C-alpha cells in the first residue's frame, strides 16, 4: 500500500503529512522529499494495507490541502 503525493505545499513536513493521512490506515513510513531548498513539493507514504492506500486516493487526491490541490495515487517502492 504506497502513495505518492504530489503538489504539496511547501510547507508541509514529515509530521503534518503522517497527521493528515494517519486517517486512512496504519502508517509505516511517510516522508515529504527536501533538497537544499527545502521540500520538493511532493512526499510518499507508505500504509500496512492496500484499502488504506486506495481509501487515501479516494479521499484526497484532487483535494485542497492547505493552499494547494495535491495529486495522490499508487507508487511501487
Amino acid at each position: 500500500g504506497n502513495i505518492f503525493i504530489k503538489n504539496l505545499d511547501k510547507s508541509i513536513d514529515n509530521k503534518a503529512l503522517y497527521d493528515t493521512f494517519s486517517a486512512f490506515g496504519n502508517i509505516l513510513s511517510c516522508k515529504v522529499v527536501c533538497d537544499e531548498n527545502g521540500s520538493k513539493g511532493y512526499g510518499f507514504v507508505h500504509f500496512e494495507t492496500q484499502e488504506a492506500a486506495e481509501r487515501a486516493i479516494e479521499k484526497m487526491n484532487g483535494m485542497l490541502l492547505n493552499d494547494r490541490k495535491v495529486f495522490v495515487g499508487r507508487f511501487k517502492s
